[PDB]
């Protein structure tokens, strides 16, 4: 359970990413996709990208930041009430999209970074703690949610 303080930490530096939703969402899919490959290969979508400047260029995979980073922060607002959002997105990551529950600690990481390089003064070492405590609560509600539906391995 994170505190009032915490979350406070944590919606602070959120309040800066959304003022570059898109650029935010490209840098964090890409460095995703770089660190990790097999990432990539679950979207059909994006798959053909091969280079990083390939996925800069890609429009369509900075729309899906967007989309990706809208969904976060909607999770984030609601301070940990957030079954309701979280109920289709488990749905559709566990049964459509078949995405591990460590891929999601994988995307967590490159949150974590994207979000210390582009907001350091709001991002020292107490805001890092707590946005990775408020990653772990969306992971293990999220587990919890694929272990009922036979996916959390
Ligand atoms: C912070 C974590 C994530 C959030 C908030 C998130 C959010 C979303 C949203 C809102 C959609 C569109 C609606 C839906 O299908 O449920 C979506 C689609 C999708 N997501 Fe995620 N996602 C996350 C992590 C991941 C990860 C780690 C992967 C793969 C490694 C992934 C793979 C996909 C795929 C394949 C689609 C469908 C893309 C398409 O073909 O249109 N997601 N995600």
């Amino acid at each position: 359970v994170l505190s009032e303080g915490e979350w406070q930490l944590v919606l602070h530096v959120w309040a800066k990413v959304e003022a570059d939703v898109a650029g935010h969402g490209q840098d964090i899919l890409i460095r995703l996709f770089k660190s990790h490959p097999e990432t990539l290969e679950k979207f059909d979508r994006f798959k053909h990208l091969k280079t990083e400047a390939e996925m800069k260029a890609s429009e369509d995979l900075k729309k899906h930041g967007v989309t990706v980073l809208t969904a976060l922060g909607a999770i984030l607002k609601k301070k940990g009430h957030h079954e309701a959002e979280l109920k289709p997105l488990a749905q559709s990551h566990a049964t459509k999209h078949k995405i591990p529950i460590k891929y999601l600690e994988f995307i967590s990481e490159a949150i974590i970074h994207v979000l210390h390089s582009r907001h350091p003064g709001d991002f020292g070492a107490d805001a890092q703690g707590a946005m990775n405590k408020a990653l772990e609560l969306f992971r293990k509600d999220i587990a919890a949610k694929y272990k009922e539906l036979g996916y959390q391995g």
